[PDB]
């Protein structure tokens, strides 16, 4: 089995000629994270964002003890790949015991369904959707910010993920994995029933942020209300269109109002060239801040079904990648906890606007921290590129631990993030598994959804996306390292 600290133990060129081989690595170490008070509570079965580890050891010490449905999606996703018998799935959460992945998927998805069904009793205001929660008791609270706000777009993701975890399930034929689909089913139709109330304002407006009245008052209480927090919506191409697709299908919306969505959407929804130096043109989607996070949905809907959609997001890597290249960077760019102050062993913030500026709505970035998980929508294209970024990264001073990548290093090497979370972590991992978008669309076909959802991505993509530029530039390999300015390894890892 592979030392900690294998990333410096191949070259770039040997991931390029065996990426399998190193991903095999990857995964062993990613799957460490996998452990109760590190990533879970495995006493309710529910996600912790992650956890803090120690400055010079690199074990872990003060975990996050509140998660959201983003995290729940990136858990729920991993477990469908378990569940179905993948061995790369079976290498993260049981390498010494590949057989015993499926029944350790199933079995935390049914202790998470129990807890689920125990937050819903108790705050049924929340239609059967998640507010960012507190899961370190086995009962889920509200954090203090969130009692009576719910976001859309952290439940769209974990809505797709569940869909996906219920195909495998039900693929696998084992008679216990279908009765807990069935329950899952059961919780997912719910969210069906209350989503347009809860969510949907109307003229094709959805909530970012629903307000509830009362937490504790059922939705169709007398006295219960759902308004939208301020004058933020779902309306731009980024995670929270996952949101957009559960209410088109599911939500009861007339015809008039799922048009009234996507017209809505339509200007948020543009095309940039990505030209800096001797890089470009290069056609892509105008992200928020072009960072890979923004990417998500990609992971959970077969959007790369569709030519049009597959060749802009081909053309966003040869920018991501390009683009660190020509700034010099040796890494790439996604929203992302800072460094850790050594003497607090504490994140000194949280880095949303990390991205590429000159191709996002939001110019004003902070561009000093790098993050291995900025690799996973280029690994959805070419693993081996992914996979020599990562390694890049991961090569830095602290930048691998016992539980896998670090959350994240200036690209000046001086600081890292000594830190896990489900977020820079295994969304890489979600994409070295391809993503859950092939399980969505055998389920989307059964049920008859996948011809209206191919139809409809194309038109809005094919409107805007037209005569590319730049589809002949060759992703790029990164060319410069992270610095060593005397950072010391983890003396659990090195
Ligand atoms: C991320 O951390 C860095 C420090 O490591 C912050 O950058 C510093 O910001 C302070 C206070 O505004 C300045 O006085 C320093 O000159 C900056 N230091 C460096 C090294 O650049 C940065 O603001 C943090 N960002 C977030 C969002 O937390
Ligand atoms: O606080 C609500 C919700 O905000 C989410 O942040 C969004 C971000 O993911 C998205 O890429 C951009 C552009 O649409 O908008 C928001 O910043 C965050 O991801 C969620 O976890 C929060 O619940
Ligand atoms: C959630 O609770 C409500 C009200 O208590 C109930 O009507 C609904 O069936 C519950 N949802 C699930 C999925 O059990
Ligand atoms: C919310 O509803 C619960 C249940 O009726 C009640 O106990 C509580 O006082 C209400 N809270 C507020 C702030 O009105
Ligand atoms: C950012 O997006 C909004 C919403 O579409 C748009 O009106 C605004 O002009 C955009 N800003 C830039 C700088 O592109
Ligand atoms: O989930 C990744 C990160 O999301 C941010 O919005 C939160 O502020 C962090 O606490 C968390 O680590």
């Amino acid at each position: 089995e592979p030392s900690c600290r294998f990333a410096h133990q191949y070259t770039q060129e040997q991931v390029l000629q065996n990426p399998s081989k190193f991903i095999n690595d990857v995964l062993f170490w990613e799957g460490k994270f996998h452990q109760n008070n590190i990533s879970y509570n495995s006493g309710n079965g529910m996600s912790y964002d992650g956890t803090n580890i120690d400055w010079v050891t690199g074990e872990g010490t003060v975990k996050h003890p509140f998660s959201a449905a983003s995290k729940e999606s990136l858990q729920v996703m991993l477990y469908a790949h378990a569940i179905a018998g993948s061995a790369d799935a079976a290498r993260f959460l049981s390498p010494n015991n590949p057989s015993a992945a499926p029944g350790i998927a199933a079995s935390i998805m049914d202790t998470k369904l129990q807890t689920y069904l125990r937050f819903n009793e108790t705050y049924p205001g929340f239609g059967g959707f998640l507010p960012w929660f507190t899961s370190s008791s086995q009962d889920l609270t509200p954090t203090w910010d969130w009692n009576n706000r719910v976001p859309g777009l952290d439940n769209g993701e974990l809505l797709w993920a569940v869909y996906a975890f219920i195909q495998a399930a039900e693929n696998t034929s084992n008679k216990s994995f279908i009765d807990l689909a069935k329950k899952w089913q059961t919780w997912m139709d719910y969210t069906k029933t209350t989503a347009a109330h809860i969510f949907y304002q109307g003229e094709g407006k959805v909530c970012a942020v629903t307000d509830i009245k009362n937490q504790s008052l059922p939705v169709y209480h007398p006295e219960q209300t759902y308004a939208c927090e301020g004058t933020s919506y779902l309306n731009d191409p980024y995670e929270g269109e996952l949101f957009t697709w559960w209410l088109q299908f599911f939500g009861g919306l007339s015809d008039a109002d799922i048009e009234a969505l996507w017209e809505y959407k339509r200007p948020q929804l543009v095309s940039v060239d990505y030209h800096i130096g001797n890089v470009g043109p290069i056609t892509v989607q105008k992200g928020y801040w072009f960072s890979s996070h923004e990417t998500w949905k990609v992971l959970e809907m077969p959007y790369y079904d569709i030519d049009i959609i597959r060749r802009v997001f081909q053309n966003a890597e040869r920018a991501r990648t390009c683009n660190s290249v020509v700034t010099q960077v040796p890494g790439m760019f996604a929203s992302i906890n800072n460094v850790t102050d050594p003497a607090t062993g504490d994140v000194v913030g949280y880095i949303s606007n990390a991205g590429i500026p000159s191709i996002a709505n939001q110019t004003i970035q902070e561009l000093d921290v790098i993050t291995p998980y900025s690799v996973f929508p280029t690994v959805l294209f070419d693993k081996g590129v992914g996979m020599a970024w990562w390694r890049n990264m991961a090569i830095g001073k602290k930048m691998q631990n016992i539980y896998g990548s670090t959350e994240s290093t200036r690209r000046d090497g001086t600081g890292v993030s000594a830190l896990l979370t489900w977020d820079s972590k295994v969304s890489t991992v979600n994409a070295i598994l391809g993503g859950v978008s092939g399980l969505v669309s055998q389920k989307m076909k059964a049920e008859n959804i996948y011809n209206t959802f191919v139809e409809r991505i194309e038109a809005e993509y094919s409107r805007v996306f037209k005569n590319l530029k730049g589809e002949h530039v060759p992703f790029c390999l990164p060319q410069e390292t992270v610095p060593d300015t005397g950072l010391v390894d983890f003396t659990t890892c090195n």
